[PDB]
């Protein structure tokens, strides 16, 4: 029927209804450290969030996004291996049921407790719909949570997790600065990847930090406390909603560090 993360209906079952699922260019993949190409001629990455506007969170069924005002050149991403301007249109995250697992990355076949994705779109393209149309429309940051210390940045949206409950849901989310989710260094890995959700376009360039950040237990304990299903339906706690690593095929992953 339409696709969760359950049994019947889990990333396995994905191909039926996409075929794209089985695609030369699928993500999330493994980061083998060792076989990662230095590249010395990709840039630093430029992340410009100073000028932000966040309007919204929302339960969609399958995570939580909080959503950006991309009406104008905002919150923008350029440098790094991108050609051109990419607007800041939402941020989500895929997490697990226990601390062990939850990032769809791995790195060396580590699997971190969460993965943060902040997605953004190519202004050549003038609109999200045209640009996921695109083999360079998108770029996502992906951030990997590991268990520790609270990162205090994060508690605004932690907060506000219970009124999102269900499916359908969401709130006025205003004044959220992205900036406070950043680790300290920006040294990451790229390569050339797709949408990790129906309808897993071929259209990302995937830009991962080799730095992750620590939330507290706690933190990611709300998050587990999410709801797939919609209000009045059984309850489905929102767990594990990360697709597992796909074949590397034909693709080199280049890092902007050694
Ligand atoms: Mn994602």
């Amino acid at each position: 029927h339409h696709w969760g993360y359950g049994k019947h209906n889990g990333p396995e079952h994905w191909h039926k209804d996409f075929p794209i699922a089985k695609g030369e260019r699928q993500s999330p993949v493994d980061i083998d450290t060792h076989t990662a190409k230095y590249d010395p001629s990709l840039k630093p990455l430029s992340v410009s969030y100073d000028q932000a506007t966040s309007l919204r969170i929302l339960n969609n069924g399958h995570a939580f996004n909080v959503e950006f005002d991309d009406s104008q050149d905002k919150a923008v991403l350029k440098g790094g291996p991108l050609d051109g301007t990419y607007r800041l249109i939402q941020f989500h995250f895929h997490w697990g049921s226990l601390d062990g697992q939850g990032s769809e990355h791995t790195v060396d076949k580590k699997k971190y407790a969460a993965e943060l994705h902040l997605v953004h779109w190519n202004t050549k393209y003038g609109d999200f719909g045209k640009a996921v149309q695109q083999p360079d429309g998108l770029a996502v940051l992906g951030i990997f949570l590991k268990v520790g210390s609270a990162k205090p940045g994060l508690q605004k949206v932690v907060d506000v997790l219970d009124s999102i409950k269900t499916k359908g849901k969401s709130a006025d989310f205003t004044n959220f600065d992205p900036r406070g989710l950043l680790p300290e260094s920006l040294d990451y890995w790229t390569y050339p990847g797709s949408l990790t959700t129906p309808p897993l376009l071929e259209c990302v360039t995937w830009i991962v930090l080799k730095e992750p950040i620590s939330v507290s237990s706690e933190q990611v304990l709300k998050f587990r406390k999410l709801n797939f299903n919609g209000e009045g339906e059984p309850e489905e706690l929102m767990v594990d909603n990360w697709r597992p690593a796909q074949p590397l095929k034909n693709r080199q992953i280049k890092a902007s560090f050694k």
